[PDB]
């Protein structure tokens, strides 16, 4: 996988965010992930989490896994990367998202991403206390 250049349009809730990509807006959907909507418990902590995450970076990137790059609501799927830092995994590791909607041929990310769900788990963080 290969990361790529992307700049932030906007925050939008704990696992989408909308996003200038080889100049068009795009909407992109966390892979891998699952954060509980606004209105439900952690929800709005989910939102502010990749709100912070994604605004505060001076470099977003996009990285597309092997299978495909949008769903059926033509939104991007991708992990995004803030100053390096995967929001993916941010999320899963405080607890903040479930790994979820784990499909073959977009989950070279998964075990990293369970590793910190095991984690936030054993620390019972937020979701999981
Ligand atoms: C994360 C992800 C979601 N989706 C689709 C499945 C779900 O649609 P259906 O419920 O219509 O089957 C929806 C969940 O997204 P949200 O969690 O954003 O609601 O997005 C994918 O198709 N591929 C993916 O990698
Ligand atoms: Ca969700």
């Amino acid at each position: 996988l290969h990361k790529e250049p992307a700049t932030l349009i906007k925050a939008i809730d704990g696992d989408t965010v909308k996003l200038m990509y080889k100049g068009q807006p795009m909407t992109f959907r966390l892979l891998l992930v699952d954060t509980p909507e606004f209105n439900e418990k952690y929800g709005p902590e989910a939102s502010a989490f990749t709100k912070k995450m994604v605004e505060n970076a001076k470099k977003i990137e996009v990285e597309f896994d092997k299978g495909q790059r949008t769903d059926k609501y033509g939104r991007g799927l991708a992990y995004i990367y803030a100053d390096g830092k995967m929001v993916n995994e941010a999320l899963v590791r405080q607890g903040l998202a479930k790994v979820a909607y784990v499909y073959k041929g977009n989950n070279t990310h998964e075990d990293l991403l369970r590793k910190a769900e095991a984690q936030a788990k054993k620390e019972k963080l937020n979701i999981w206390s």
